[PDB]
C-alpha cells in the first residue's frame, strides 16, 4: 500500500519547509515576494494578536479564520508568539505603503500584517483570510509589501428603476472588500419624503435607515459608495410625477426622461434631492450622472434650450453651453457642500461660451469627444469607465470578457474603443466595470453575482497591482475559483427553507393551497399551488425595465414555468423568472416572500399603505399583493 498520510505539521513556525511547497494564490497578487526560510502553520493556539485599537479587525479575523479553517483561533492583546498572526498599523510607513497598502512577513516571529492605515490593516487581512481557506494552513516564509497603483478600483451598480435588494448590496460590498475595491457609484433613489419632491416616491427606492445601514458597512471595508442621481437625462424615476419639470420638444411633448434644465424651478427640484442625499451617504463626491441627454433625438428639437443658452451665457451660446452650465452650476452647488462633481464623459462636448469646469471628474465609458487624449491635454481628471468593463441583464453586447482582456494586455490606460493613454497619467484615478440592468427579467440578481465574478476579479488584480504574473487567463481563473468567496457570501442562506410541501396562509385569496415549493439553481423558489396545479407568479402591473415595479400589484397563478434552466434559455426568461421567489427568515423566525425580480414583499393589503402609487390605484383590501417593505413592518 501506498502508505499515505497526513503531513501534520506542528503549529508556528518551523525552519524546514520543502522548497517548492505552494504560497496560495491572492487577488490582487501581491507582487515581489522575497522567499524566506522555513514555513509558518496555523494550528491549535494560534491567536489573532493586536493592539486595543485594532481590537475589532482582529476579533473579527479570528472568528473568520475558526470558521474556514475548523481551528479554534481567538483574538488577543498583548505579546505575540511564533504561532499567532500579529496586526500593526504603523501609520509612519505612508511612504512604503501609502493610505492603502500592507505589507506580510512570514516567519518565526509568526505572519505578521502592517498596514499605515486601519484599512491598509484590514486589506492585509483579506490577503491572509485568502491564503489560508485554500485547504492549506502552512504558508511559505517569506515578505511582501504591496499597494494599488490606482486609488479608485470598483464598479458602478445602477440599482436604478428595478431595485438590487440590501442583502445583494452586502454581499457585493463583502466581495468588493476581498478583492480590495474601494469604490461604487450607486445609481439609486432614496425614497423622497419632503412635500416637494414625495411623489417620486415610486419603486425602487432604499429607505434612509436601510441607507445608512449598508454605509456604514461599506465604509468598514474601506468602500466609498458614491450615490448618482442622473441628471439632466435619464430622468423618468423622478418627473413622472412631475410633469412640471420635465423639458418640452418644440411641439410641446414633454419626455419624463428629460430635465427642463431653462427652469429654474425644476433645477431646484434636483438639488433639493441632493440635500436629501447628504444627511445618509458620507462621500466627499456626487455624481450627476449627465448621460444620453439627447438620446433618440437631437437639441435641434429644443429651441428652447437654445433661447435659454443665449439668455443665460450671451450672444451666440448654443444648448451645449447651457449643458455645460448646468453641470457647472451643479459643480458649485455641490463643492458649497464639501463636494466633487463627477459625470460621465459623453455630453462633454463642444461649447463656445462656456467651459466645463477642470475640478469635475470625469468617468469616461463612451468614444464620443473629446478622445481620452484630448482630455489628456486639458488636464482633466479621468476614471476609466470603458464599456469592455459592461454587463447588462438584457443588451448581450455588453458582458465583460476577462480571458480576452487579462491575454490582449488591456490596462487602467485602455480607454473606451482601445484608445490608449498613458497608464501613468497623473490625473488617471483608476477604473471599474459597470453593472445595469437595462430590460430586467433575462437575468435574476443572483444570476448577475454568478456572472460577474471573473470580472470583478480582473478589475481588482489591473488596479491594484496592473500586472499578469498567471501566464494566461485560465491559469489566473483555477487560482481565482480556489480563492473562492469571502465568509459573507458563503453563509448568506440563499434558501433557509426545505423543498417541501407548506401551507401558507398569507396565500389564501390566492388558493387554500397547500403549496409545493422547489428551489432553483440561483437561490430562489416556485411556489405550485396544488389545487390549481398553476405556480404563483408576479407577472402583472406597471413597468420600469420590463420589471413590474407598480406598489400594491398582486400576483397570479400561471401555467408553471421550467425555473431549473439558466439565463441562456431568453426565450422564456419572463415566464421563468416572474416565478421565482426569494423567502427570507426574520430575526427572528417568521418568513417574507418577495418576487424576485422586483424585490418588494408580499403582505396582506390593509388600505392604511401610503404611496404616490396607492393614490390611483390599490388592490383590494385584504388580498396579498407587494409592497415595498417599508409600507408593510
Ligand atoms: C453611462 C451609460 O452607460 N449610459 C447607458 C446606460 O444607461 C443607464 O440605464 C439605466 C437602466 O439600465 C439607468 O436608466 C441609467 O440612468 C442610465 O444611465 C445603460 O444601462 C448602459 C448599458 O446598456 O449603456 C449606456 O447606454
Amino acid at each position: 500500500s501506498s502508505g499515505l498520510v497526513p503531513r501534520g505539521s506542528h503549529m508556528g513556525y518551523s525552519a524546514t519547509a520543502p522548497v517548492n511547497l505552494t504560497r496560495p494564490a491572492t487577488v490582487p497578487s501581491m507582487d515581489g515576494w522575497t522567499d524566506g526560510t522555513g514555513a509558518w502553520t496555523l494550528g491549535e493556539g494560534t491567536r489573532v494578536v493586536s493592539s486595543d485599537a485594532l481590537a475589532a479587525r482582529a476579533q473579527s479575523l479570528a472568528s473568520e479564520l475558526t470558521k474556514f479553517t475548523d481551528v479554534d483561533i481567538k483574538a488577543a492583546t498583548g505579546s505575540a508568539t511564533g504561532k499567532d498572526i500579529s496586526l500593526t498599523l504603523d501609520a509612519s510607513k505612508k511612504a512604503e505603503l501609502g493610505d492603502e497598502g500592507f505589507k506580510l512577513n512570514i516567519g518565526s516571529k509568526g505572519l505578521e500584517v502592517i498596514g499605515a492605515t486601519d484599512i491598509g490593516v484590514f486589506y492585509g487581512t483579506r490577503s491572509v483570510s485568502q491564503m489560508l481557506r485554500q485547504g492549506q494552513l502552512t504558508l511559505p516564509a517569506g515578505t511582501v509589501a504591496t499597494k494599488p497603483k490606482y486609488k479608485e478600483r470598483g464598479a458602478t451598480l445602477c440599482a436604478c428603476q428595478i431595485n438590487i435588494s440590501t442583502d445583494w448590496i452586502d454581499r457585493f460590498l463583502s466581495d468588493m472588500a476581498d478583492l480590495r475595491l474601494n469604490y461604487v457609484l450607486l445609481e439609486m433613489k432614496l425614497k423622497p419624503e419632503e412635500d416637494n419632491t414625495k411623489k417620486a416616491a415610486t419603486w425602487s427606492y432604499y429607505t434612509r435607515d436601510d441607507v445608512k445601514k449598508f454605509v456604514k458597512k461599506a465604509n468598514n471595508y474601506g468602500i466609498d459608495v458614491i450615490p448618482e442621481i442622473n441628471s439632466p437625462g435619464h430622468m423618468n424615476v423622478w418627473l413622472e410625477n412631475y410633469p412640471e419639470y420635465q423639458l418640452a420638444d418644440n411641439s410641446g411633448r414633454k419626455d419624463p426622461n428629460k430635465l427642463d434644465i431653462s427652469n429654474p424651478e425644476a433645477v431646484k427640484f434636483y438639488k433639493t434631492l441632493i440635500d436629501e442625499y447628504d444627511g445618509v451617504f458620507t462621500t466627499k463626491y456626487w455624481h450627476m450622472g449627465a448621460d444620453e441627454y439627447m438620446i433618440g433625438t437631437s437639441f435641434d428639437n429644443y429651441s428652447k434650450l437654445k433661447t435659454f443658452a443665449e439668455k443665460q451665457y450671451g450672444a451666440g451660446a448654443t444648448p451645449n453651453d447651457a449643458f455645460t452650465g448646468f453641470i457647472n452650476d451643479i459643480d458649485k452647488y455641490v463643492k458649497a457642500k464639501g463636494k466633487q462633481l463627477r459625470i460621465w464623459n459623453d455630453g462633454i462636448v463642444n461649447t463656445k461660451n462656456v467651459s466645463l469646469n477642470k475640478d469635475i471628474v470625469i468617468e469616461y465609458w463612451y468614444g464620443a469627444g473629446r478622445k481620452p487624449q484630448e482630455l489628456v491635454q486639458d488636464g482633466y481628471t479621468l476614471m476609466n469607465a470603458t464599456q469592455a468593463l459592461y454587463w447588462s441583464r438584457s443588451a448581450q453586447v455588453y458582458k465583460v470578457n476577462a480571458a480576452r482582456l487579462y491575454n490582449n494586455n488591456w490596462n487602467v490606460g485602455t480607454f473606451d474603443g482601445g484608445r490608449q493613454i498613458d497608464k501613468n497619467y497623473d490625473k488617471l484615478t483608476g477604473a471599474k466595470v459597470s453593472i445595469w440592468p437595462d430590460s430586467s427579467y433575462f437575468q435574476t440578481e443572483n444570476e448577475v453575482e454568478k456572472e460577474i465574478f471573473d470580472g470583478m476579479r480582473f478589475i481588482s488584480q489591473m488596479t491594484w497591482s496592473d500586472s499578469r504574473p498567471w501566464a494566461t487567463w485560465n491559469d489566473m481563473k483555477a487560482d481565482i475559483d480556489k480563492i473562492g468567496y469571502p465568509l459573507d457570501i458563503r453563509e448568506y442562506d440563499y434558501t433557509p427553507v426545505d423543498a417541501g410541501i407548506y401551507d401558507i396562509p398569507q396565500l389564501k385569496s390566492i388558493s387554500k393551497g397547500p403549496w409545493e415549493l422547489i428551489t432553483t439553481p440561483d437561490g430562489y423558489y416556485q411556489m405550485k399551488d396544488t389545487v390549481s396545479g398553476k405556480c404563483l407568479a408576479l407577472f402583472t402591473g406597471s413597468k420600469h425595465l420590463d420589471v413590474v415595479t407598480q406598489v400594491g400589484a398582486r400576483p397570479e397563478l400561471r401555467n408553471c414555468a421550467d425555473v431549473s434552466v439558466g439565463q441562456d434559455q431568453r426565450n422564456t426568461a419572463n415566464e421563468r423568472n416572474t416565478q421565482k421567489w426569494q423567502i427570507r427568515a426574520d430575526k427572528d423566525g417568521k418568513y417574507t416572500i418577495s418576487p424576485a425580480l422586483t424585490q418588494q414583499r408580499l403582505a396582506i393589503a390593509t388600505g392604511n399603505e401610503q404611496n404616490i402609487d396607492l393614490e390611483t390605484h390599490r388592490p383590494a383590501a385584504g388580498t396579498v399583493a407587494q409592497f415595498p417593505a417599508d409600507l408593510v413592518s
